[PDB]
């Protein structure tokens, strides 16, 4: 087996490790060396990688900022950041997984695959490290990463690396982010067809949604996010800072009990096509710009920067987010940009095609 479709919007044309023979790593230790190693590979996964106990357990002492209920989330005390970023009451007793601290490094050339709905990691995410580039990682599901501690543990992370293309990725039941981006300027990173399942015994609003969804904290980079499914989260659905440039086309946001977007100074959005179905809060914080295309003929202005119209998004039961800056739209030209089917469509689609075992 190897790589279905090719990646659209800003990543169009990575290749991972192109026709490189398929490996098919036996234990957890083949398949960090086969991500880590300096040649273009095409990794496959038929079984669920499991690396919760690979490093051990820590006994320490962390904080419980979200309430001391069963079903609520504590934090680990990493840089003494209770006392620190947030002078703490009830300190507890925390036991974790040394694994899911730090993801797998991924090094250049990589196309990580899984076959049918076999294909996972648990106890431990991704890292794509600094300087690695052309990388594609499809239809895997990264799950169970310390479910109950904040900074147990990170999905997926992307840390200044360019040509990256995720898609068909399923992830639950993590400790903090399923996303987190620290690329740089002019990144290219698409994002497409995923499932992000914020459904989880222990949440940081006690409820049993995730907070710590996306978080694009990138420099000058550009990211496409088409077909995604973000489900059951409470936040962070995405948060975007810095000058990130955001192209979010046919997405499906449901059920999402508390917020949506956080766009932080400098983030440009253009929301367009995407679906909001019984999502109390769509816009959170506003400091940055964005366009969503608040009628038809608002989208017309888009013709002379991506060479056809935008679309609406649809709303429905959910909170608004009706903005109409423009400003940034001359930042798409030359660029390759995801086309956009009506927003009508997008969720029976997107619950169709979102995530692992759908490809």
């Amino acid at each position: 087996v190897g790589v279905s479709g090719s990646a659209e919007g800003f990543a169009k044309g990575v290749t991972g490790g192109g026709s490189a023979t398929p490996v098919y790593p036996d234990t957890i230790d083949e398949l960090v060396s086969y991500l880590g190693d300096d040649e273009a590979r095409v990794i496959v996964l038929t079984k669920t990688f499991d690396f919760t106990d690979s490093e051990g357990t820590t006994t320490g002492t962390g904080c419980a900022p979200w309430g001391t209920a069963s079903a609520c989330q504590v934090a680990i005390d990493q840089d003494d950041w209770c006392e620190n970023y947030e002078p703490d009451a009830p300190s507890v007793s925390v036991e974790y997984y040394n694994a899911g601290t730090l993801g797998i490094t991924v090094t250049s050339n990589k196309s990580l695959i899984g076959e049918g709905s076999s294909g996972a990691i648990k106890g431990k995410g991704l890292r794509i490290v600094s300087g690695a580039e052309n990388i594609i990682i499809q239809n895997i599901a990264v799950t169970d990463i310390n479910p109950k501690y904040v900074w147990g543990g990170d999905a997926i992370t992307l840390d200044d690396c360019d040509l990256v293309w995720i898609d068909h990725v399923t992830t639950a039941r993590i400790g903090r982010q399923h996303y987190v981006l620290g690329t740089s300027a002019d990144n290219r990173v698409s994002l497409t067809n995923n499932y992000i399942d914020g459904v989880s015994d222990y949440s940081a609003t006690c409820d049993g949604y995730h907070y710590w969804a996306i978080y694009l904290d990138g420099d000058a980079d550009l990211v496409t996010m088409k077909g995604n499914y973000i489900y059951h989260t409470s936040g962070r659905s995405p948060k975007v800072q810095d000058n990130t440039l955001l192209h979010a086309v046919n997405n499906y946001w449901y059920d999402i009990s508390g917020h949506a977007f956080e766009i932080g100074e400098g983030g440009y959005v253009l929301a367009e096509g995407n679906v909001f179905q019984n999502v109390d809060t769509v816009l959170e914080t506003y400091e940055g710009e964005a366009f969503t295309v608040p009628s038809s003929t608002a989208g017309e202005v888009c013709s002379t920067y991506l060479g056809r119209d935008c679309v609406i998004n649809g709303f429905g039961s959910s909170g608004t987010f009706s903005e109409d800056s423009t400003s940034f739209l001359s930042d798409f030209e030359g660029k390759n940009i995801a086309s956009a089917s009506a927003y009508t469509s997008v969720a029976s689609r997107v619950v169709a095609n979102a995530g692992q075992g759908n490809l």
